[PDB]
This record gives structure tokens, C-alpha cells and sequence, in this order.
């Protein structure tokens, strides 16, 4: 709604309704910047809150927050305690947002921790201030609905920050105290500015400056504890005996003066002695332990009244987003700049001993017996309800230190790199230094890739495609074609495989033809089980069904393959659907024939040419001779045990990321090739020769019947014997006699004179005249 | 005392866990009954019910051993069993429950009371529940230009119609239908509409159970078959063979009864619950193992007519002798339709469909008279007569017409039966058929004889 | 209970048999949809599984 | 036999047949909702005493 | 067998992949008889005979 750029200010405390509503000059106002500065300038003494017009259009507002300690605090201790402060509620308000809102934790972490107005206030025997977050935006019914977990938060902690937070001010027609104004007409203390930030629209949680760096997202109690255990807890952090004992009630808990006999030095502070003696009091569910008189003499202390440490220990890890639960039951970790999961060992304790340095000293102790670490994982499993998705971008290539965006070639490491939950990973880290154009590695890469595919004007085509399905690849999206690759013996299908293996990594993966030759479904199928989130996977040497005795590739499995989604159950598990973001690669010497064959099955065939040998010297004319290679190099054979050491790995993907960035207009597809696979020529050209019968051909019965077509019932049928006659001068019975009885079977009708009849007219007849 | 004891009877007595017949349990957390044994949901439940405790009580939640306390008492005090999922009127959707009856979609505890644990696996809006929309009315045209609303094609849209909106109802079906086409005739279209609309209700599979026999195997679909909907039945292999297998009258009585036998693939269970409305897609003419009375009381034909020609393709396709109308293709068809745009639209559809046709019930009728074998087996019985005591004083006169008396019965020899019939039939085509029918209906007597117990109708009529 | 028609076609010990475990203290067994021997080649009903 | 009125004069003529009544659409569903429950086991436990002395 | 890895788990183990080191050998009495033949398969046989 572009923001807004005008205060509205009330006066007094306790202003009318009447009054707001009426707009009453006395103590309704609205200014700009200037004309703020200059008002509060001339007029010193004068109170100032600020408030929200409307409710309806302008609910906009920033985060912020209201601190009141009362107690005073050296430097380092301030110091620190903002520190985790900014830490903490950081990360509980990411959380809430991305739990409820539907935002992004880490664009909320970074505008929230970008920068922030933080005043002082001019009193001395207390620490209190204002924080404002310039660059993260929100309704008031967010605050309204944050209100409750900010309490949580602040009742849970030991920080005197966080602890005394106001949860107040949460609510409607909300009004805040405007900095450097007096609060009271007869008190004298206000709020003054803190370095860097000197300017007035900094401390105003209605000004809104949207720019680049933005971020806006929307939609004593009975019951604390026993109170000799809470005395135990007090005498227990003095560590030393109390000389006033057996005499502080419960209702004089507030009153009488704590004295403690010397015979330790005092554990707060180290100290020998203190002058006057400690006191207690009673704040937010907490007993806060001071000194009377010198504010520096002794640290204050806080003591809980109620909660559980290892449960705030893990909601502290939780609110992180750093453990998460995936819609296929398995828990994600975020654990050296990847997102990890295994079934087989767990790795939330690793994750929990590992996340102790991001946490407050307090809580870091605890996390070193591996028993409270199983302890807080048995509380984060709990609080793990409902689940999230992941790998829902299909542009970015996850590399074990960081994503590679492929739209641009620019690397994410840490944070940055983990708003894409890209949840497998190429397993090797990106080197930005290694993925260079120039090299002596590149040359040698371009020169074995040119002999592979020549650049020939013949072959141009072909070499287009094998850039093609090397490219798409890269691609997390799913692909609505399979790719063969055909070829004979040492062709070099093998040395790509290993290519691409060294190139991508982790994400990729190798199975057997169960896939292409079993029923999918069937039962415990670890190899589909194995394609889950995967970019390319390798079904090696086919065996092929020249002669009978297996079952032939059946069309149900390469049908179901194309869809989005992949029907499938491991071993020990009840998820059944895997997301099917794979190309599937088929190596084969010999041509692949399916058992059925229909019209679909001509929209998901592409298969690759490979046309250049590499043989021993010995067989140099041997190959030569041979029609199935139309150029022969020279054999390489260390050029295997280099491709093992990955000595290509970064050339060639460099090489795949350009053909990517070149390839890709706007979305990118894959088409079949149904003319190089020879079983597919037979329906091809009986498509493109014999045509089914016709009610709308019917005014065109005279040319037909003049070269011998018989009419009966308006349909067009003629004996077996005469279409073995025609059909002998196009097709030969001995070539595939088993497929012209297959196809005549399967268009068989019967009936009509006294021997079946079919459905075909011959389009060369109708052709011609 | 005992605060674990008073907290396990507090969540009992929501009755937020309950026991199946299953020897298994099922938890009501985030408003779906979400069956779940190999990991238990009773401690998460356990901690989300926290807030709705006093606080003295509410502090004690906080330890996972005070929690697995806590659900020991739970089970121990459970002991009694509940019935899943009875309603047939009611579609669960992932975050509640769509009554059909007044088409009134309610979530939360009100959706608690239908234990329905098998759902859709999307989730249902109410803003997009409406009459009007792009995708509505897009949609209608599509279905307009599927099946036209000319009178000729009347009964055959009704059956689309009732047959399409069955899908919802979660009762048993006591009828099988096919989808006849030619080629590309819509519809693999209307099964991925139905596949959009339902989801995680609907399997899409091809012959199989069909084809094979459904006992003395591991054969796991009738297993996944429970509870479903609505299956498809595809890719029929033109059982028109000599070589391939035929279609059993056994497996479609099966396939027409509450409860189906079957063992899955490893476990021992061989019953399951019967829902599915399965429909058979087919181009050539099926082709049964053996037909019969019975058969013919559960089968189903819904014609397909209007076909989509490409610009280029239109004049190849514009002649075809089963089509109806000609229309054009279009690209960007099957990606919308995934896109799940005419997913709520289509909803609104069947539902509409289902309240037109539940008046208050939507039995199956079958449609013997598209299938012609089916038309000659019972044209065999309109042109025939059994022989019964009105026949019985004609005797001599009738005996007249060719005929003679055996037991003051009407017969005719076997061998003038055939001759008689043979002019009717094609006997190249209904041979088989024909010696069926005599090993079905003989009777002998002694050597010589045999005698069949029909009488001619036009022999009758004629004085 | 009610269970298919192997139990009177095929071998009763054979491998594992769940169909015929199943039977065990029920008071009434159905099997339904007798498989015709109109078709040729179809299985007989064996004299011994019903003797057992 | 129990037959829909169309096809009743059809099956009559059956030899299969001595009796032809209306086909009711309710049955299944009163049967399914354990109407005729206790009625059926009465009459069960009184054929049981019935037939065997 | 040829190629750098091979797929198979033991018992209690979740370990599936395994590499490839070994020089396969195969004392025989009779020659090798493979349902294909073709000029892959030749890149992949040798015989040593023994005939003392
Ligand atoms: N550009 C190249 N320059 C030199 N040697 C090469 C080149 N490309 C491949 N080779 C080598 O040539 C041989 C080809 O073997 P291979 O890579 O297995 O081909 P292949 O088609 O997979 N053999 P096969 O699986 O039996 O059909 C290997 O030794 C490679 O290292
Ligand atoms: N109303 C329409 N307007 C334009 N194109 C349409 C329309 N309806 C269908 N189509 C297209 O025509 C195709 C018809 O194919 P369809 O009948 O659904 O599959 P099918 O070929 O019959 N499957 P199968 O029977 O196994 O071969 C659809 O896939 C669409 O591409
Ligand atoms: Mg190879
Ligand atoms: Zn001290």
C-alpha cells in the first residue's frame, strides 16, 4: 500500500473517543518529519504518544518491542544480553512467521537483524529502551496473534532482557511513547537516541521507507512451584547459609532484607563482602536477586519459578528451523551448509551437539551428556506436528557447500543457500576456481567430446540432442521423455556415463533392469526406492530379446515413468509416492523392443547416436571395414584411470552449465525421435498407408468400386484372401508375418459374407485415381 | 491422586484416540484421523493438548516420561473396538468433511464424528465452490462437445452423467461400465478429470484382475483396492486373439460384491471392503470367457461419438464410419488439466450430478442391448419358447408343422433344430456358439433320442 | 466367513493356505460363483478335499 | 424370480422360474443396516429346536 | 561384473553399494557357452589353459 509518511499523534493520556473521532486540534495532531523535529524543538515540555488513524487501511506496521528492567547493568553485561536478546527473539518471531504466515525464516532473520533503532532512556537506576525494526513490515493482527508466543518466550528465558519484556502495547489503537519526550508532566526523564541512528524517522514504528532491503509478511501463583523449593533454588545459587532463616513467609517475601555471613565470597560477583544486604523480588514468574544500594557491586540474578530447561532448550533449537518434518515422515537437518536426512542412523543428536555455539552459555552445558541430548530430541520429535515441501525449485543445483543458480551461474553459501530446501546434494563441495572456461582440463574435455559427436553438418542434429539430454538433466523439474543411448562397442556411452557421474555427484544413481522389466508396484523395490529426488539415473546394458526366452520390456513401466509422480514402497516403510525429478538413461548395444506398442508410446522414445570408435591398432582396418562406425580414433587407456580420479568433473560441468544457460528459453521440454527405433517403423508406416473405415467417405463410393471395392451396410470390407493378395506387394509375410497377424487380430471384426472382415482401406489405393 | 491417571482419563474423555477392528489405533491431531502404527502420534497428541488443561496439570506434559506414562494409561484404559468409516455420504477432505446432502462442507470437531481415515489428499477451499468461473464454464463446453446435448444422444448422456457422479458415493455398486470409443475419443480425458477431482480415491490400472484369475494368487491389486471409490480398468489387449487370454464371468461377479477375496503379497488377510465404481475403457469389443443370464445383469455401455482433429489431421479424420461430430484439437489441454484448474469446478459438477440422481438412490442399470453377442444370446430366447403346459394340449396339430411329441412334450430332432435356426445367424460367427447352447440345454433319453424342450414363438403365432 | 473356491480345487497342504486357516471355530463357511465347466480345460472339484 | 416390470414378461416364459415377484431397491439397504437382525436369529433358534430334538 | 560397482546388502546392514577391486577367475573343465554373442562381449573373456 506503498506505506505512509504521516504521524498522528495524541496528546494527554487517556484522550477521548470523542475527542480522536472529532480530530480535536488541542490534542489530535499529524505531522511530517520536519514538522515533527520543529514541534517537539519548540515545545520541550510537552507529552507525545503516537498512534494508528485507521485500523481498516493503514494496519501496516513494523516489528517492536518494549523493554523494562528495573536494575542496572554494566557495559559488557548490557552487551551481551542485547546480543542474545537480538539472537532470541530473531529467531522466535522467523519461526511464528514462517509457521503461520506462510514467509521465509531466513529473509525474515536477515531484514530483522540488518539494522534496528535502539534508544536509551536518560534514568540511571533502571535499564530500559525501545527497539525498532527498520526493514521487516507486518498488520497489527500480527502482532495480536504474536502476542502469545513473545509471552512464552519472554516467561521462558533467563536473559533480564527478554525476561522483562512488555507484552503489552499488542493491542488495539496501541499507542507508543515518542522519543525524547517526558512520559509524565512532572517527571523529567525520556528516551534519547543511540549512534548510528540520529534522524526521527528511525524511532517511528508507523513511517514506512520500503526499498530493496524490506521484508513484509501476514496471516505467587499456586502453579509456579513449592515454595520451600523455591527458597532451596535461592539458598543453593548463594551457596552459602542464610542468618535469616525459618522467618521469611511467603507474604513477607517481598519485605525483608536477605543476610548472608561471608564465609564464601559471594558467587554473583566474586566480591569478599558486600556493604548492604541482597534482596528479592518478584518479576514475571521469576525471582530476581539484587543488592541494595551500589548497582555495580553485585550482578543481579534471576531465578525461574516454573517451565522445563530441556524443553526450552529444544524449542530454542526448534525455532531455529534448522530440524524439519518432510510430507514423507523423515526428518531434515541443516548441519554443515546441507539439508541431510537419513532413516538408517538418525541425525538429530548431531544436529543438537552441533547447534550448541549459536545458543546462550546457559544452555550449551547441557547439551554435552548424551543423555539430555536424547532427551531434547524426544522433545523436538514431539513438537514436530504437520510437515512442509521440499525441493520445489527447479533451477538450482545443490552442491554439499552451497547452491549454484543456474538462471545466473551465482553461488549461495550458508545461510543464503538455505531458503532452497534442496534436501540431496551433489555430495563434493563447489570450487569457484575449478569451474573456469580456460583450461588445459577444458581442452582436453572439448577435444573428447568432439570426438564422440562430431560437429559434422550430418551430424549436427544428433549432436544437438546429446547437449540436449547432458543439459536437462541439471533440470529438478520433470522431464516427459526417456532418453537410449544406442551404440555399438567401444563407442564411449560408458566413458559419458562416467562423465556425468563425476559431474553431478551424489545426484545420481545407478539401477538394474528390474526397473525396465519387473512390475513397478510389485513389492519391496529398493531400486525405485532409490530415485527419490534423484537428476539422473543409469540403467546399464539392457538385455535385449533378439531371440526368445525373456519377457520383453513392457510399456506399463516407461508409461508410468513420465508422470510427476513414481507409486512405490522400500523395505520397512509406508510412504508410497516418490517425486520422479530423474532422466532416465538406458545403455544398450541393441535395439529395445516392446512387448505392446499403441500411439502413446511414440511421444516418449529418444534415443542417441553413437557412430566413433576407439580401438587397438591391431584392428585399425578391421574397424574400418566394419558400416557401424563412420570415423576411428586412436584408443586412450589412461584416460579412464584420469576420468576415475574426477579430474574432468568441474570442466564438464561448466561445459553442461553453458549448454543449460543456452538451451533454456523460457521452460524447457524434451521430444522424442519414433524414426530411429526400427519396431516402431512397422505401425509408422501402416499409419501412413492404411486408414480405418469411414461414414463421411460414403458420397465417394464410385472410384472405389470401379477399381473393385464392394459396399455393405455403409461399411467398407473386403475377404482376408483379396487383402493378402493387395498387402503382398507392399509388405513380405516371411519379414514379419507374426506382426500382420497381430495387428489383423487386433482390428479383426469377423462377420459379413461367410469370413471375417476388417475395417482397412489402403491409402495409396484412394491416392490413387 | 495420581495427576498422569486424572490427565490420561481428561484426553479419553475427548476421545481424540480410538481403536479399529484393526488391532491398531487412530489420532485426531491437526483435524484429520491419521492412522499412523509404525510411529505413534499419542505423544504428540499428548503435548498438543496441553492448553486445554488447568495449570497445575498443564506443567506436567513437559517430560517425555511423564508423556509415555501418560499414554500407558491410555492404552490400558482404551480396551473396546469402533467401526472406521461407515457414511457413504460424506467426502473427506484432507482438513474436513463435505456432506453431499445439502453439499455443506464443515471441518474441526464437527468433522470428528465421521471416522474416515481414506481421503482425497487435497485439500478443499470454500471460495472456489461456485457456480460461476472461467474453468466452469470452459469445462461445460468441454463436456458439451464430449457428449452433445442432442436428443439421439439422450440415454447415453444420463448414463455419463449417473455413472461419472457415482464416483462420491461410498456405498458397494453393483454394475461394471464401459467407456466405448474409436480412437482419441475423450477418454483417457475424463479419466485424468476424474483423476483431478477425487485423487488418493481414484487407481488407475490396466487389466490384471481383468485378465488373470483373481484366487490361488498373490496378486496384490484387490488388496489396493480397499475403500477406493473408483477404478479404472485400461488397455483391454483385444481379447479378438486366438492366443490371448479372454475375460472370466467369474472374476466380473467377483468384482460385483460387498466383500472381495484376495491376499495381498505376503500378509494373510483375504477379505476387503467393496466401493469402487470400476469402469472399462475400451476401443475393440470385449470379449467374455462365457456369457450368460447372470452376466448380462452386470455390465453397463456408455458410447463415445464426438472426436478432436488437428488442423492438419482434420481431413484424414474427417471420415471415420463410428463418428458423430469432428472438432479441434488443442495443445495446452492436458498441462491446464494437471495444472488443477477445473478441479473444484468439476467437483461442483458431480456433486450436482449426485443430488440430481440420488432420488433417493442411485442403483446401477445395466444396458444389455449395445453388446451384439449379448443381443443374439437373447434374441435366442425372444424368437424361442421354453416348452410349458400351454403347449402341452396342442399335441398333434402343432406336431404338424414339423414337430413330434415325446412324453405329451413338444420336440423337435436336433438335427431340424439346426436347420431352422441356421437361417437366422451368421453360422461362421455363432458355430461355437450354437454347439454352447446344445451342451447347455440337451437332454437324452435312451441312444436315439434327444429332445429339447423349445418351442419356436412364430410357429405358435402362425395358425 | 467366507472364502474363495480353492479350497475345493486345489491342494489343502501344499505351501501356507490362509483361506483354509481362516476356518477355524467359525460356525458358517460360504464360497460363491462356482467357476462353470462350460470352458473347457476348467478344474474339478476334488473327492478328497471334500472328504478332508 | 424377483424381476424390474419391463423384462417380466421376458423371463417368465424361463422353465428356471415357478414364481415371479417385483423387484425390490430397498432390501439391500435395510439388510446393510442390520434391520432384520434379531428377526433372523428368532427364527434360526426356533428352526434350531425345531429340527434338532 | 566389469564395471565399478556392484548392488547387494548383507543382513543387518543398510549397505548396498559396493566397489569393484577383484580379478574374477573361473576354473572350468569346458568351454563357456553365452546365449548372445556379439563384438561387446568379446572385449571382455580371456583363457589361460592349463595342460599338465
Ligand atoms: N575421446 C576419447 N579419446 C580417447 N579414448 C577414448 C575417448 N573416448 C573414449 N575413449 C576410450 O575408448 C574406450 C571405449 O570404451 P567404452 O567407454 O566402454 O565404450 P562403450 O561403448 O561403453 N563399450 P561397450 O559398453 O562394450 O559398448 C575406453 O577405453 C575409453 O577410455
Ligand atoms: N474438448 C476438447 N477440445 C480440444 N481437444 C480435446 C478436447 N477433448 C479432448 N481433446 C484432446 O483429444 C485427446 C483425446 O484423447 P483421449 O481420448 O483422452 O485419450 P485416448 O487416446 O483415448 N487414450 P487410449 O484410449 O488408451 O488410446 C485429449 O488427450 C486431448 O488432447
Ligand atoms: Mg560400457
Ligand atoms: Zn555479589
Amino acid at each position: 500500500i506503498r506505506g505512509n509518511d504521516v504521524i498522528f499523534v495524541l496528546k494527554t493520556i487517556g484522550v477521548p473517543s470523542a475527542c480522536r473521532q472529532n480530530e480535536d486540534p488541542r490534542f489530535v495532531e499529524a505531522f511530517k518529519c520536519d514538522e515533527l523535529e520543529r514541534y517537539i524543538d519548540n515545545n520541550p515540555e510537552c507529552t507525545l504518544f503516537e498512534s494508528l488513524r485507521d485500523e481498516e487501511a493503514y494496519s501496516i506496521v513494523r516489528i517492536f518491542m518494549d523493554v523494562d528492567l528495573d536494575a542496572c547493568l554494566d557495559e559488557i553485561d548490557y552487551l551481551t544480553a542485547i546480543q542474545d536478546f537480538i539472537i532470541e527473539v530473531s529467531n522466535c518471531v522467523a519461526r511464528f512467521a514462517f509457521t503461520e504466515c506462510g514467509a521465509i525464516h531466513e529473509n525474515v532473520i536477515k531484514s530483522m537483524r540488518s539494522n534496528f533503532s535502539l534508544t536509551k532512556s536518560t534514568n540511571r537506576d533502571k535499564t530500559s529502551f525501545h527497539i525498532i525494526f527498520l526493514d521487516t513490515y507486518t498488520t497489527m493482527d500480527t502482532l495480536i496473534a504474536m502476542k502469545r508466543t513473545l509471552l512464552e518466550l519472554s516467561r521462558s528465558s533467563e536473559n533480564p532482557l527478554t525476561r522483562s519484556i512488555d507484552t503489552a502495547v499488542y493491542r488495539r489503537k496501541t499507542t507508543l511513547r515518542v522519543v525524547g519526550t517526558r512520559k509524565n508532566p512532572n517527571c523529567d526523564t525520556i528516551h534519547v537516541m543511540q549512534p548510528p541512528h540520529d534522524n526521527i524517522e528511525d524511532y517511528l514504528f508507523t513511517y514506512v521507507d520500503m526499498n530493496n532491503n524490506s521484508y513484509y509478511f501476514s496471516l505467587w501463583e499456586p502453579g509456579f512451584i513449592s515454595f520451600e523449593d523455591a527458597i532451596k533454588r535461592v539458598s543453593k545459587i548463594f551457596i552459602n547459609s542464610i542468618i535469616n532463616f525459618n522467618d521469611l513467609d511467603e507474604n513477607n517475601f517481598t519485605t525483608v532484607p536477605l543476610v548472608i555471613d561471608y564465609v564464601t565470597p559471594c558467587a554473583l560477583c566474586k566480591k569478599r563482602s558486600h556493604k548492604h544486604p541482597h534482596q528479592l523480588s518478584l518479576e514475571n514468574g521469576a525471582i530476581r536477586i539484587y543488592k541494595t544500594g551500589n548497582p555495580h557491586s553485585c550482578k543481579v540474578k534471576i531465578v525461574p519459578l516454573d517451565g522445563n530447561k530441556l524443553f526450552n532448550i529444544a524449542q530454542r533449537i526448534l525455532d531455529t528451523n534448522s530440524v524439519l518434518l518432510t510430507e514423507r515422515g523423515d526428518h531434515i537437518v541443516w548441519i554443515n551448509n546441507s539439508w541431510k536426512f537419513n532413516s538408517e542412523e538418525p541425525l538429530i543428536t548431531k544436529l543438537i551437539l552441533s547447534i550448541r555455539h549459536q545458543l546462550p552459555k546457559e544452555y550449551s552445558s547441557e547439551l554435552l551428556c548424551p543423555r539430555k541430548r536424547k532427551t531434547v530430541e524426544a522433545n523436538i520429535r514431539d513438537m514436530l506436528v504437520d510437515s512442509v515441501e521440499t525441493d520445489t525449485y527447479p533451477d538450482k543445483l545443490p552442491f554439499k557447500n552451497g547452491v549454484l543458480d543456474l538462471v545466473d551461474g551465482m553461488f549461495y553459501s550458508g545461510d543464503d543457500a538455505k531458503k532452497y530446501t534442496c534436501t540431496v546434494s551433489t555430495g563434493f563441495k563447489f570450487d569457484d576456481t575449478k569451474f573456469v572456461e580456460d583450461s588445459p582440463e577444458m581442452e582436453e574435455l572439448m577435444n573428447i567430446i568432439n570426438d564422440i559427436q562430431p560437429l559434422t553438418d550430418e551430424n549436427k542434429k544428433n549432436r544437438e540432442l546429446y547437449e540436449k539430454t547432458l543439459s536437462s538433466c541439471l533440470c529438478g523439474a520433470t522431464k516427459g521423455c526417456l532418453t537410449f543411448f544406442f551404440g555399438e562397442t567401444a563407442t564411449g556411452k560408458s566413458t559419458t556415463k562416467r562423465l556425468l557421474k563425476s559431474a553431478i555427484g551424489d545426484l545420481f544413481v545407478e539401477t538394474g533392469q528390474t526397473i525396465l522389466t519387473d512390475v513397478l508396484d510389485k513389492g519391496p523395490n529398493p531400486f525405485i526406492a532409490n530415485m527419490h529426488l534423484k537428476r539422473s539415473v543409469f540403467c546399464s546394458e539392457l538385455p535385449d530379446f533378439a531371440c526368445s526366452g525373456s519377457k520383453k520390456i513392457r510399456s506399463d513401466n516407461i508409461k508410468k515413468l513420465t508422470e510427476p509422480c513414481v507409486i512405490g514402497r522400500p523395505c520397512f516403510s509406508n510412504k508410497i509416492n516418490n517425486r520422479n525429478h530423474a532422466t532416465i538413461i538406458i545403455d544398450t548395444n541393441y535395439k529395445p523392443v516392446f512387448d505392446r506398442i499403441d500411439n502413446a508410446l511414440m511421444r516418449r522414445i529418444a534415443v542417441v547416436r553413437f557412430r566413433t570408435h576407439f580401438s587397438q591398432p591391431s584392428g585399425r582396418e578391421a574397424a574400418e571395414n566394419n558400416d557401424a562406425y563412420d570415423k576411428v580414433k586412436l584408443l586412450d587407456e589412461g584416460l579412464d584411470g584420469k576420468i576415475q580420479n574426477n579430474r574432468y568433473r568441474f570442466a564438464f560441468l561448466y561445459l553442461l552449465v553453458k549448454w543449460y544457460k543456452k538451451y533454456h528459453i523460457p521452460i524447457m521440454k524434451l521430444y522424442p525421435t519414433p524414426e530411429e527405433i526400427p519396431d516402431f517403423a512397422f505401425y509408422l508406416k501402416i499409419g501412413t498407408l492404411l486408414v480405418s473405415s469411414s461414414v463421411k467417405h460414403i458420397p465417394l463410393m464410385t472410384d472405389l468400386s470401379k477399381k473393385g471395392y464392394i459396399l455393405y451396410d455403409n461399411v467398407v470390407t473386403l475377404p482376408l484372401t483379396t487383402f493378402q493378395q493387395k498387402i503382398s506387394k507392399y509388405f513380405n509375410s516371411r519379414l514379419f508375418g507374426h506382426d500382420i497377424e497381430s495387428f489383423i487380430n487386433r482390428h479383426k471384426k469377423f462377420a459379413n459374407v461367410s469370413d471375417e472382415y476388417l475395417q482397412y482401406i489402403f491409402i495409396e489405393d484412394i491416392s490413387s485415381p
